[PDB]
């Protein structure tokens, strides 16, 4: 068994989300579709948040596992906007390697830009 370690660092050319903000990001990780999920602070009020916060997440195939990479918008009513995500093969790292890298997230439709997202991730034994 393995564990994946996930930096989720800053991320930068976000959408504007509100008329008069800027984009009120944070970030929300899923292992599968995994009923236990992750998720940063918000950082307000800018396009370049830096979270710097570092996740554990337990794997259960480290070849076919996914991880998915939410960015969201808190806004100010009862609910929040969707922003972009991004679909990240866990086969892609290997095994023990530490790999920092910007992922270009996938914008929902109606926003025009997804962002991109820094992330420093390596599978660990348990």
């Amino acid at each position: 068994m393995y564990q994946l370690h996930v930096r989720v660092v800053e991320a930068k050319e976000l959408p504007k989300m509100d008329t008069f903000g800027k984009c009120d990001a944070f970030a929300i990780l899923q292992l599968n579709s995994s009923r236990n999920i992750h998720r940063t602070k918000v950082i307000e009020k800018t396009y370049t948040p830096v979270w710097n916060e570092e996740f554990h997440i337990p794997l259960e195939d480290v070849t076919i596992d996914t991880l998915t990479v939410f960015l969201k918008d808190e806004d100010k009513g009862s609910s929040d906007d969707p922003i972009s995500l991004i679909k990240i093969p866990i086969n892609q790292f290997p095994l023990g390697e530490v790999v920092d890298k910007w992922y270009s997230l996938i914008p929902v439709k109606g926003v025009k830009k997804g962002g991109q997202i820094r992330l420093t991730i390596h599978i660990a034994p348990l």
